[PDB]
């Protein structure tokens, strides 16, 4: 089967339809998504509200060929997996990367999927280190992904996500299986986009994934290409115009669109802040 | 003559082209505008940034059939008068209606037009009591307008403005002939739309003008019709849906539009705040 | 891109600019037009010549907010599609609805559009049953439209067109792909507006389209509203004044305008003939 | 006193207000009119209906600076004289110049004025030989006018108008004092503009009067200037463009105007017929 949405979804993913919800279907759609729809926080910097209703998501991520973060990316992904027949629901977790003194709020969204009597967690909106393949809900088991190796702890009811780095597990963010509501994401988005100290308001962030363990990475003017998890080439874009181009070339950003597009002069005012 | 803009301007004004800049041309364009393009602050309430560059103004006020306030309305109007050949520039003044303890900032935009060796001030953006016809820059001279009698005044380099209220004269705003720059309006819009105590963030405001001294007036759910300056009929809309309709019927608000449109559920969230 | 015309065109269509000529652009512009610019023959009844040069069309259909028929509507539409970049030319066909004894002259104008290597026919000027969405030039293929099912056909170099009436198919008009010239339309308009037996000289005809398969229909004093192709409500306007109002309310006719406007007393004289 | 109309009337007549209805006031207004508002039949040739309601007359003869004939010219004039306080009413007469076999219909309009206990007939719409000064209602009395000498017969109740030519009285048209109604003029206009054999449909006619017994005269391309009733200079305009110019120069025709104006290409199609 294929719903109106599901249609342009596959179309944007440069991928072939799938009607049977299986671990393999997940396996691929995940990577598909990770390579087609970039991680971007541009609507936060050029001030511009982020809707999270399936429709705004559809028009932003699919039709306008734009990116987003936690809430937008996994929001779209969740819909797709749902329309394909999977069993999904979102979860909120706490970003602990910076290794904070005290647990932070539920800033991050992610998906919980029930495929073939097991429980997996798919997440395409974490940015730089997002997963690129479902993982099984189990501790210790060093799970493998096209772009890295991860391990999930089991501290109580709550879980922690980790990934290898210099031969030692590193925790990315914690989370439990509690139900969440749209509003809970709206609040999450509200925090992330508007709390003054949120890092998303202090620098442009883009990140897209490539087929063979490669990925792209923008952080203001610092562009970086990676292969099999290695820093191959690091260009420091010299100007706004040049960057405007880089956004469309490398990340495939839909710079035009009645609604979600944005002039190059706008990108300039944004980078001007820094 | 007629520029691409000037075209849809006349089209929106349900009016016939004019190529000669004269007091009479002004006289009508003003009233035209006042009846076609409503005074609305809806983008302030449903959070949504207000661009002021001619193009965003064009797409919001003309193509999407939406309204605006000070900055947007007179901004569009200024362009028109300019393309038609008049001699115009905006001015900023201070809203003193509430009769404040100390002079408020430059919140209000208005136009200064030089037609046939004299100086007039056109203003379609003040809302409820806006002018509906140019006025001459002169003191005492009780000037007349299709919807009221306004007396201008003096006091140093600044000029006050008033309208017959009850029967005594109630100072509205005031200003000076100092040059202003786009940014000066952007700041003005910033203030108005974001300063927490700005009244525009605390209630929906709509106002449209009619041919024979009549006008419409919405303040949240309080709708009011006026004839020859009199309160004929005052309906208190009972629900969001009903109001959504009233916006399109009575004020002719372009509720759809890829860009500047807005769902009815959005209007609900906005009115829900009150 | 957007030409001076194209501007107020979009403005009148209460629609957002489009710069890329694609079947989808056509799809919407068509429906846009069908709902914005009414089908009217009023200039035929109150005697008043119908110019067909782009400018008179512009001033009548756009600025004055008035309607027209075959020649005027598709003439305006053709310009738009052209300025937007499509590949169009008009065609003349013969109205065979009444199922005439012998083929009638070329009374009806319609458009031929070449979009994405195929040929479509757009027509917003046929009135009551006009198309509301392009159709592909192909036989048998029961094509679908927001307001009906139209089946096209063959028979030599000519093509017939029909719509599901009652439940049998009732041939409407027909045509061929032969080139036409402005004069050919002027003659067509001459016929239609002056040949004594032309039905257009014997009754007022107005018809406007609505978003959800609905449409309005005036035939003298017989007003009718339709939903999803059904006669919901049929009012028989009781007087000229009342009708004058109905023209502005329901069809949004620009009853004023230095040029193309018309007093209410004029409408009375027109209806008085019947 | 001075009414809104009366205003632009005097303004078009390049004349000074008059508030007292006296033979002298008539004497001058007549000549004023005769020199300011030309005799023209252009709306008949480029097909274009002729309204006769005071308003269409106002907008055509005054604001658009255009001309007209019997019905239009005397229609406007009658209003003026009325607003100035005179006692007037129109009369219909029969044009007998061509010396017809049988009396023709009531094609010509003219005014009857009651000033200082006497009855005068003013007429500015007869064209070439129109009067240029009121005349007294009396037989034989060879009356004098700035541009000629006239004599009124008394054949029964009906009167005949004549003027000198080769030392013998010549009859221009007959008429009686019967009341007329607007409609009677509308019918007169209808005849003149639409009866196939009406001469007004077979050639352009223009004629304007000058201060010192001079007058201008166009008949298609044949232009002619007269002084003290003599043919001084006769130019045969060589082309449409050149004529378009001549209309604005010599006759002071308002070739532009939202409503009543007309392109030069239109004048070409008109003269093309001949």
């Amino acid at each position: 089967h294929m719903t109106s949405f599901l249609h342009a979804y596959f179309t944007r993913l440069h991928c072939q339809p799938l009607g049977v919800p299986t671990v393999e279907a997940l396996r691929t759609l995940h990577l598909a998504h990770n390579c087609a729809i970039p991680f971007e926080n541009l609507d936060v910097l050029l001030p511009r509200e982020i809707q999270l209703d399936e429709t705004a998501l559809e028009e932003k991520l699919l039709y306008a060929r734009r990116g987003g973060y936690c809430f937008e990316l996994n929001g779209l992904f969740e819909r797709a997996l749902r329309d394909i027949g999977f069993n999904v629901r979102s979860l909120l977790g706490r970003v602990i990367l910076s290794h904070p003194a005290s647990l932070p709020p539920r800033t991050h969204r992610l998906l919980l999927v029930d495929v073939e009597d097991e429980q997996w967690i798919a997440d395409v909106g974490f940015g730089g280190q997002t997963l690129t393949a479902p993982l099984r809900l189990q501790a210790e088991i060093a799970q493998q992904t096209p772009h890295g190796e991860y391990r999930l702890m089991q501290e109580g009811s709550t879980w922690i996500l980790q990934f290898r780095h210099h031969e030692h597990w590193q925790s990315m963010y914690c989370f439990d299986l509690g139900v969440q509501q749209q509003s809970d994401h709206v609040m999450g988005n509200f925090w992330s986009a508007h709390w003054p100290q949120s890092h998303f308001r202090h620098h442009l962030l883009m990140c897209r994934h490539l087929p063979d363990g490669g990925k792209l990475t923008l952080t203001n003017f610092h562009f970086t290409r990676y292969h099999q998890g290695h820093a191959v080439e690091q260009v420091n874009v010299p100007d706004v115009p040049s960057l405007y181009q880089l956004l469309q070339q490398q990340f495939g950003l839909g710079v035009n669109d009645v609604k979600h597009g944005f002039t190059e002069a706008e990108l300039a005012a944004v980078m001007a802040a820094f």
